[PDB]
């Protein structure tokens, strides 16, 4: 009996921003006036600004091996 | 008998922002003019901002190797 | 009996933000005028700001190995 | 019998270029007022600029002369 | 029988360049008053700025010569 | 029998060059007032700037002159 089996495998994740190219982003010109506004409850406002948001609560990776 | 299995393998996780190039972001003019603005509750703002945000609960990685 | 098994396997994490490029990021100009704002709650503002917030929970690497 | 050669060109030739401003008469040339008034401005590329209010400018990448001669005589 | 040969070629000739600005009057030339106002300005590459009231500007990377001659006399 | 050459070629021949700026008249040139104000100014590269009234600039990477001659007598 000879017990050799050979393993070369790759298991891999890319997950979320990779890679990417963003060239000069970003509008010309933003003005925004405000005169005698009322806000009761929570604003969330952007204003000519540039966000990336990146979440990866996933990407995991998981391998299991029994030789017996 | 002759026991002489071989592990190669790679188990890899990229997660998140990886390798992106950014180049010159950002827009030319950003203007606010704020008159007699009431905000009862909370204000969250941004006004010609960048953000890059990465958030990476995930990634992980498991092996489990058993020889008997 | 021969018991030699070989591991040369690799377990990587690579989480959060890796090898980008942030060529001269930043918007022209902002300007903010603001008169006879009233806020009552919690405020937060960025104006004109530059913000790379990374945050990694994850990324963890588990590897069990059992010989018998 | 005998062979006689005679071999006398003569080159009386000009080659000339003339090539740019040349001989002009400028009498009392008057360039105006210049204003440039800038503001909020955002350039993410290479700028070239000139403001002036009288130039002349004479660009010549020409006006090159090449002459080639061969004499050849064979006998 | 014998042979003459005379070889006698005669250059006189001329290979000239006049290249720019040559010869010219400029009589009493007046640039205006400038004004450069900038504020609030951004650049992100590379800038070249001029700014003048009068400019005489003269560039020539032409106006070269190139003479060859050859002569071969073979008997 | 006998043989006899007469070599002489005459070079007389003019090359020149006359290249930039050359025998200009400028009488009274009178550059302007020059103001250049600036705040609030951000550059992230290379900057090359020039403020003057009365600028003349000449600039000659040309005019350049090459005379090749060759001669062969071959008995």
């Amino acid at each position: 009996i000879v017990y050799k089996p050979v393993d070369l495998s790759k298991v891999t994740s890319k997950c979320g921003s990779l890679g990417n190219i963003h060239h000069k982003p970003g509008g010309g010109q933003v003005e925004v006036k405000s005169e005698k506004l009322d806000f009761k409850d929570r604003v969330q406002s952007k204003i000519g600004s540039l966000d990336n948001i990146t979440h990866v609560p996933g990407g995991g990776n998981k391998k299991i091996e029994t030789h017996k």
